[PDB]
């Protein structure tokens, strides 16, 4: 067993933009991200705009000190902290890449939903179906689920959706 939220009710915080999409698009691949989870677990995900959140969603290049720095464009895209303390549940964006809406560089849902799934307490997946696979490549945005390795491992730290 490995630590997990202890609450359901869970807020996120959106640290800073990139310039790459704007404020709107940003926003709603982050919502949409946190649906994906929300929808097959009893956790409910919130946006709050002050005051201290769960987790906070950062977009920082290079080193931002974390003691992980980011290594510009390509590469490792993004990282995210499991349910801890202080740092714990964070998702950090490497600002040095190419954020899109859709396949024009590297999209920010799909990323999201990977590092949402760290910020959750999951790890790597061997599946090459799964989202928590350690290699992003596109999959059209619109035709996007979860594997079934993926439920099945969100499940097991928190359960499936009540009656
Ligand atoms: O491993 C990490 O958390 C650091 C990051 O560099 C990894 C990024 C990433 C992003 C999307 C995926 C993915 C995207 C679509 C479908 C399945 C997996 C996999 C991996
Ligand atoms: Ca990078
Ligand atoms: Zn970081
Ligand atoms: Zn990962």
């Amino acid at each position: 067993m490995g630590p997990v939220w202890r609450k359901h009710y869970i807020t996120y915080r959106i640290n800073n933009y990139t310039p790459d999409m704007n404020r709107e698009d940003v926003d709603y691949a982050i919502r949409k991200a946190f649906q994906v989870w929300s929808n097959v677990t009893p956790l409910k995900f919130s946006k709050i705009n002050t005051g201290m959140a769960d987790i906070l969603v950062v977009f920082a290049r290079g080193a931002h000190g974390d003691f992980h720095a980011f290594d510009g464009k390509g590469g490792i895209l993004a990282h995210a902290f499991g349910p801890g303390s202080g740092i714990g549940g964070d998702a950090h964006f490497d600002e040095d890449e190419f954020w899109t809406t859709h396949s024009g560089g590297t999209n920010l849902f799909l990323t999201a939903v990977h590092e949402i799934g760290h910020s959750l307490g999951l790890g790597h997946s061997s599946d090459p179906k799964a989202v928590m696979f350690p290699t992003y490549k596109y999959v059209d945005i619109n035709t996007f689920r979860l594997s079934a390795d993926d439920i099945r491992g969100i499940q097991s730290l928190y359960g499936d959706p009540k009656e």
